[PDB]
């Protein structure tokens, strides 16, 4: 009944989510409100948690199958989409594999225009473009990096430097007061409170991918609700410091989607970029991983003997990450699409239709691995809420969402023009 092996995952995903969607909460607020921006993001927190719960226990339950027919996992990770194609068949496989590649493709492609951005707001000789050509060298020659593990590690760094940035934006954002005039409209257009609300829900988009299966022997009394208590630690994270910031200065946020350009400057914000910075860069040595691993299964040169071979597999990974960082550098309305297009399918719809479908037969809620939990006693329960999640994601989350998210793309571009300068500087 291993299930701290995948909480690790599910961890290293929503501590890097947090940190990477930190700087443009204020941007969704001003475009939301207060009430709004504070409801939906205890919904989404919610559902967030609910659905990572059910991904643990479709592990449990393909575990448990596999190993009553006599088939060992030793010295190996399961991958999720082996899993659904060891619980429902190959189409399966073939959505998740497709989905998750797209996912990581972008997640990189978002970090790198992140960098970018602060690397300009801690020196402004050159313009972003510049700057994005001088990351995308040094993020590019990661290709000859191994296989590293020790994730937790480094998450409970990555933790520790993303409360330091909240909390000095809260602070300061405070102490700061606000100027005389300051206007806080609200509500007002519906792509502006759609997009918004997308970037909401792209925050608590995060799931387990692979997970090792070396601590299966492990059972603590301690961890009971630990999805709860994360959920609730990134809750005090991200709610004062946003909260704060729009406070302070209003609605002159719809024009800067990275709010380190309203901050004052002083050594206070300067160790706070720096410490931002760091920690993205990292990050891409993390993420980086699991899309090579994918590519080079397709490819075949798998077990090389030659290093540069791999980086010459491997540099076709690269290239358009980098094609796409430089030719739409758009900052804020980039995390409301990608959100819209892909963590609506691949966080909250495929699992709930997964443990939907594997558990139809009443054979199989017979003879199941775990019991529904206490708060909420039966299945019917369980049909009923995952329903609605669907209902809701795919009406809310996909329907209005992506239209508004497109269409604040597109006058992005239509205002600033392929291949733009320096986004957003005056």
């Amino acid at each position: 009944w291993h299930g701290g092996s995948v909480w690790d995952a599910w961890f290293s995903c929503a501590s890097n989510q947090v940190a990477q969607v930190l700087l443009t909460l204020p941007y969704s607020f001003s475009q939301l409100g207060m009430l709004s921006g504070i409801v939906l993001q205890i919904f989404y927190g919610l559902l967030g948690s609910w659905t990572a719960y059910l991904i643990s226990v479709l592990y449990v339950e393909y575990r448990a199958r596999k190993e009553k027919e006599g088939k060992s996992f030793k010295n190996h990770v399961i991958q999720w989409f082996e899993v659904l194609d060891g619980l429902l068949g190959s189409y399966w496989k073939a959505l998740g594999l497709a989905f998750n590649c797209t996912f990581l493709l972008f997640g990189s492609v978002i970090q790198l225009i992140a960098c970018a951005s602060n690397i300009y707001y801690i020196n402004d000789h050159l313009d972003k473009r510049t700057w994005t050509y001088i990351f995308g060298a040094c993020c590019a020659t990661t290709v000859f990096i191994p296989s590293f593990h020790n994730y937790r590690i480094w998450s409970f760094l990555g933790l520790g430097m993303t409360t330091y940035t909240a909390w000095y934006l809260a602070i300061a954002s405070i102490i700061h007061g606000q100027a005389e005039g300051v206007k806080h409209s609200g509500p007002t257009k519906l792509v502006l409170y759609f997009t918004g609300a997308t970037n909401i829900l792209y925050t608590f988009g995060g799931h387990a991918v692979t997970v090792e299966i070396m601590h299966a022997m492990w059972k603590p009394q301690k961890f009971k609700y630990i999805y709860l208590m994360a959920t609730l630690y990134v809750f005090t994270l991200t709610i004062p410091s946003a909260a704060a910031v729009y406070w302070a200065f209003g609605d002159a946020l719809l024009d800067h989607s990275n709010a380190f350009s309203l901050m004052p400057k002083n050594a206070w914000r300067d160790a706070a970029v720096i410490l931002m910075l760091i920690h993205q860069f990292i990050t891409f040595g993390f993420a980086c991983t699991p899309l090579y691993f994918v590519w080079e299964k397709v490819i075949g040169m798998h077990d090389t003997k030659s290093i540069c071979l791999r980086a010459l597999a491997r540099l076709p990974v690269v290239i358009p990450i980098w094609f796409l960082a430089i030719i739409f550098p758009f900052f804020g309305p980039i995390n409301s699409a990608v959100g819209a297009l892909l963590v609506s399918f691949t966080v909250y719809i495929i699992p709930s239709l997964a443990h939907m479908l594997t558990y139809r037969s009443a054979s199989a809620r017979q003879n199941a691995a775990e019991k529904p939990p206490f708060f909420m006693p039966s299945w019917t329960a369980m049909y009923v809420l995952n329903a609605f999640v669907v209902v809701w994601v795919l009406i809310v989350g996909f329907g209005f969402g992506g239209w508004a998210s497109v269409t604040n793309f597109v006058r992005q571009v239509d205002t600033f023009g392929l291949f733009a300068k320096c986004y957003q500087c005056k």
